[PDB]
């Protein structure tokens, strides 16, 4: 079936480094003052035991690229840089993407490019990813580093080493494989180190649900960005599925363009539709919105399509910039999560993107918000709550390998994902023979080592 050929998911498979062959030269360890000291010591011994001189690089939160550029031009020749900025980092209230490590990672990268160090950067994160459903993502925002990290790898390979996640508060794994990781020939740049081995991130095709389970829309279904392109198609799908009542929300709401014939089109399909103006970044507006739902038709599902798009390059991106532009997607999701955590929802669907699934040049500023969604969904599942972060491909990078999918087909793939209870399904139509060549044009990857069509 066409739908079953658009389904993919992320898995972590056991793998190896490829012989450490020791190191040489001087490595820098970037960290904040009085933070990640235990891990820094574990990293130092790991690197020094491999035959390298380690020096610390104490970074001041949100210092900027200019300051780091001057300091990197004084250290002299550098063999590599290990970033521990995301280690022992507290979650940022109010704005999750205001993470200092996100802003400073970008600053470090840009600075490394300016100082022309000519060496790769390796970023360590703590419990930022889950190798299995039994592991919990500690801070969903840390996922943004992996998201933007993937794009930086494609735009400036020479300066990007990779990403390594280790158990929060733990150092044993790091000081045990770090050496082999930074000096490996496997080409693994996306790894998770656990007490029971090393794992590598991999794309794999998803299986069909032989289960009788079939998600069905009941009561009221809320769709953010309902008046937008994607939210509109989702609404049409729900109506065709037999959804009783649809609540479409956006900042424009009833004033949105095309909203008029939108309701008429949905009501024609047999669904009572209501369009309301609501800014999902405003927690109070959302609370009032939810509170206005008829007791006769309780909210049962949420589809969060609200968002914005850009196209800036990594050298033009700043943590502040990213945080500000991804508010509807990120804050909208957080608010909806907090305000429905008590409701009896059957589905809570966040609209993620291929931008975070594998990332692409120019999408560096878009990847962060989508990665956060992936993490939030996994956190909800860990707490016994429903959630699905669907990484969407293009909806009908054309010749880049990704083929736009028909609205109808895309929604049936999602239906199938809800039926199998997949937390982070990837729904995209691509031609691997064309995609792979472009994705590894200047940088190889093992991300697609299990994709049949990637080996065929
Ligand atoms: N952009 C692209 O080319 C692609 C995007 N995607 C995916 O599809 C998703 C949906 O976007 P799309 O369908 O293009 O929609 P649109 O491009 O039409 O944008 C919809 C607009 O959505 C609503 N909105 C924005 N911010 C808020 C907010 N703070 N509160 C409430 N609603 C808000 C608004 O409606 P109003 O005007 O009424 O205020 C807003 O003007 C993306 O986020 C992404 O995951 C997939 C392939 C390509």
């Amino acid at each position: 079936d066409e739908v079953s050929a658009l389904r993919y998911r992320i898995e972590w498979r056991p793998t190896g480094a490829g012989e450490p062959a020791r190191l040489d030269g001087t490595w820098l360890v970037a960290k904040y003052a009085g933070t990640a000291d235990e891990t820094s010591t574990a990293a130092r011994e790991a690197l020094e035991s491999a035959g390298a001189r380690v020096r610390e690089l104490v970074v001041d939160a949100r210092c900027g690229r200019d300051e780091l550029a001057e300091r990197l031009r004084s250290v002299g020749e550098v063999a590599g840089v290990l970033s521990l900025l995301a280690v022992d980092e507290a979650e940022p209230e109010e704005a999750p993407l205001a993470l200092a490590s996100l802003a400073d990672t970008l600053s470090l990268v840009q600075a490394m490019v300016s100082a022309e160090l000519g060496c790769p950067l390796w970023t360590v994160t703590e419990s930022a990813v889950a190798t299995g459903p039994f592991e919990r993502v500690r801070n969903a925002a840390h996922g943004a580093l992996w998201g933007v990290g993937r794009v930086i790898a494609l735009e400036n390979p020479a300066v990007w080493g990779g990403l390594v996640d280790v158990p929060a508060g733990s150092v044993a794994e790091l000081a045990r494989h770090l050496a082999a990781v930074v000096s490996g020939g496997a080409g693994e740049d996306q790894l998770a180190l656990r007490a029971d081995g090393v794992y590598g991130r991999r794309w794999v095709r998803a299986a069909a649900p032989a289960t009788d389970d079939e998600w069905k829309p009941t009561g009221t279904v809320l769709v953010t960005g309902g008046t937008g392109g994607v939210g509109g198609q989702i609404a049409r799908w729900l109506a065709r599925r037999g959804a009783p009542h649809l609540l479409l929300v956006s900042r424009s709401g009833p004033d949105a363009d095309g909203a008029g014939e939108l309701v008429a089109e949905l009501e024609a399909l047999g669904a009572r539709t209501t369009v309301a103006a609501c800014d999902v970044t405003d927690r109070e507006s959302v609370r009032e919105l939810l509170g206005g739902i008829g007791d006769d038709v309780p909210l049962s599902a949420v589809f969060h399509a609200a968002a914005t798009l850009d196209d800036g390059t990594v050298d033009t991106l700043t943590g502040e910039r990213i945080e500000r532009a991804s508010r509807a997607k990120v804050l909208g999701a957080r608010n909806l999560h907090e305000l429905t955590r008590e409701l009896d929802l059957t589905a809570f669907v966040l609209f993620s993107s291929f931008a975070s699934a594998f990332g692409a040049p120019g999408l560096g500023g878009y990847a962060p918000g989508n990665a956060y969604l992936d993490g939030l969904a996994q956190q909800r599942r860990s707490d016994g709550l429903p959630a699905t972060a669907v990484a969407w491909g293009t909806w009908a990078f054309r010749r880049h390998g990704v083929i736009e999918m028909p609205p109808e087909t895309a929604c049936r793939a999602l239906q199938n994902a809800l039926d199998r209870a997949e937390v982070c399904p990837i729904v995209i139509d691509v031609r691997w023979d064309r995609f792979l060549l472009a994705y590894t044009a200047q940088r190889p990857t093992r991300l697609f080592d299990e994709i049949d069509d990637a080996r065929r």
